[PDB]
């Protein structure tokens, strides 16, 4: 065979150690007719891989266990059943990678939605010998078909890993409650991070009026290089919306703190009938309270979005391509010295914007 | 002499006594140039005057309150602004009575959700000096032109009245989120009470399989002959939501509260980006509890609407005199006891499906 027995990965086993990983050596998932196996090149480095790591919305399902899911590399085999690629092509795996390919979210464009799905790592695939799935930061990593996407050969492999998760995390929203022609549509964008940085540049590309919401004014000169219209400081303008009446199509809350929110001030701008989605939160299974008075004299809605489909991803590479759109990132050599060094720094916002692994053929064997 | 100085009706001044409504004696509202005044010929019963007189909302707004908001009357006087209607005219007037007029929802048919509107009762206008609003359990009625709705001459008085409110708040929230043609949608309606009993042969007339939602097995067959095509009890098949995934197109609660309403379960059945739309309103302190694990599996929303557009009035009675969409009703004539009657039996759910006040004469004349 072509692809080794064993991976190697960057990898912890105990939670105390989120931040420390090491290496590792670790048996392959078994290659099922619609798998797609890759040699990693890159894998940006996502938030929620931190939200894993330390185990703190749900404990490892395995050990040794390998995070990231910014996944580009190139495929070296192929599923007697796959189609869509071949030896040699440039593909990228995003947060998810096995679905039921029989239900009716994965005909109807939502098999990233699907309950009997698996995610890139930390998640026992029931199709492939209930192997918990390992993630990108990986030499190789294997996908299903649908979950594996063609990279265009104008957008470089560092600057498209981010897109497989945080580009499509926020695109995702975006088209879905405000169509692929945005234009005349008012978009809000809460928290500047690497999937704010993201949003506000697909948003502004979509050609609606963006604007970058934040507690300080600290980001706002580079929001507005990222394609915001405006700014807002709701540390700074504790009563920003009385300016922004009935103003907002749709407002996106990217990743930022649903603890020290203030719900009633972003729904108080929304047009009638409109939605507030979150993404990017901890996967939490504590139930909060919920009352309909406070949707009420607008109604709005409040709700939460996961990743995106494949055909949204082709349209987001389609227009990240069209319009130029690439992430602000940080290129760091992958290495146990530098892995701790950019999870260290993620965790605590020290980023503009998000941090690419490279140099994967320097590193494994 | 056409219009008196003071108008009367059965008021309550303390929340104790929400249930004992008093005859008394209140100066009326100033007529401004678009205002219509009404002489009082019917009034449904809507929960919301029980939560309004309970103070289950907030603390009530003014002595001697009137409440009501589904009137039928007579116009016996009208502004030197107003087109549409003339003395003698047959109208009604729902849960809103007035807006800026000033907005681009008072001219985009969303003029309930004017941030300076006015509610029947309980509610100041800040057009009129800040005059608290009285509701319908009274001798005359004056609202804005474009919250007064004409009456076919073929509807009756007191099987009209629920429309005025009942009818064109679940009516508003079917027609946004199904159309006009909502073949093949799934529609859910919790509570089937004044507003359910009517979601139900709402929906039906869209053409969509309507599932109605009871707490128990009663008013099954009772919702059945309405339109409900399927029928679940709340409090009897405990695991129902396992039968229903991915299913409903949209679900529309109606409910008083929140005894016996898991929304985690509701959510559970819609399927991907699908809202969850509460028109019922239960006491401020009376709160759903859902986690946000819930959200994400879906993609699902939830929001509120608040009553519904004079053009959707219209288009509501149209599709009225087509399918023969009329409420189930129980005519009282209003008296001191007949309404304090009223009032305990509905209640304690001692209703099917809403109380209607009639014969004003013999207790205003
Ligand atoms: N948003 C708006 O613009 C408007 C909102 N409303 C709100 O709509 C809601 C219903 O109005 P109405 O239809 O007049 O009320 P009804 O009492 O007429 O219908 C109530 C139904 O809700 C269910 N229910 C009763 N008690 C409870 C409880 N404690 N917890 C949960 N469910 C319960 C029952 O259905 P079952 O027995 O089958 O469960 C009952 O039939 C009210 O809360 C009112 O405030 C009213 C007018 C307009
Ligand atoms: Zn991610
Ligand atoms: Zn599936
Ligand atoms: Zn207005």
């Amino acid at each position: 065979k072509a692809v080794p027995d064993k991976f190697q990965g960057f990898a912890v086993s105990d939670p105390k150690n989120w931040n420390r990983p090491k290496l590792a050596s670790y048996e392959r998932k078994q290659i099922n007719p619609h798998d797609v196996v890759l040699k990693n090149e890159v894998c940006g480095l996502c938030y929620s891989d931190i939200h894993t790591l330390s185990a703190g919305w749900q404990p490892l399902q395995r050990d040794n266990l390998v995070v990231g899911h910014e996944i580009i590399g190139e495929v070296i085999a192929v599923g007697d059943e796959v189609t869509e690629f071949k030896v040699g092509d440039r593909v990228g795996i995003g947060a998810a990678s096995s679905s039921c390919r029989s239900c009716q979210r994965c005909d109807s464009d939502n098999e990233q939605y699907c309950k009997q799905g698996a995610a890139t790592y930390n998640s026992k695939d029931v199709r492939s010998n209930n192997y918990v799935t390992q993630g990108g930061y990986s030499s190789h990593s294997i996908a299903d078909e649908k979950f594996v996407f063609a990279i265009p050969e104008d957008l470089p492999s560092s600057y498209g890993a981010p897109l497989m998760c945080a580009g499509i995390t926020v695109f995702s929203p975006l088209i879905r409650n405000l169509g692929l022609d945005a234009r005349g549509k008012n978009v809000g964008i809460i928290g500047i991070g690497g999937l704010g940085h993201l949003a506000l540049q697909f948003a502004n590309a979509m050609g609606a009026n963006v604007t970058a919401f934040s507690r300080s004014s600290s980001k706002k000169e580079q929001a507005m290089k990222l394609g915001a219209h405006d700014f807002v400081a709701t540390g700074e303008d504790k009563t920003w919306y009385k300016n922004y009446d009935d103003h907002f199509d749709f407002i996106l809350n990217c990743a930022s703190g649903i603890d020290g929110l203030n719900l009633s001030e972003y729904l108080s701008t929304l047009k009638v009938d409109k939605k507030f989605v979150s993404v990017g939160l901890p996967p939490s299974e504590d139930k909060f309270e919920v009352s309909p008075f406070t949707f009420l004299q607008q109604g709005a809605s409040f709700g939460s979005s996961l990743l995106g489909s494949k055909t949204e991803v082709k349209e987001m590479l389609n227009l990240a391509a069209k319009h130029n759109v690439r992430p602000m990132i940080e290129e760091v050599p992958i290495s146990e010295e530098n892995c701790a060094k950019a999870l260290d720094r993620c965790h605590a916002g020290d980023v503009r914007y998000r941090f690419v692994f490279t140099d994967f053929d320097k590193a494994f064997k």
